[PDB]
């Protein structure tokens, strides 16, 4: 989990 959201968090 928080893979994407790592990156979704940049990623916005």
């Amino acid at each position: 989990r928080r893979l994407i959201r790592l990156i979704l968090r940049l990623l916005r």
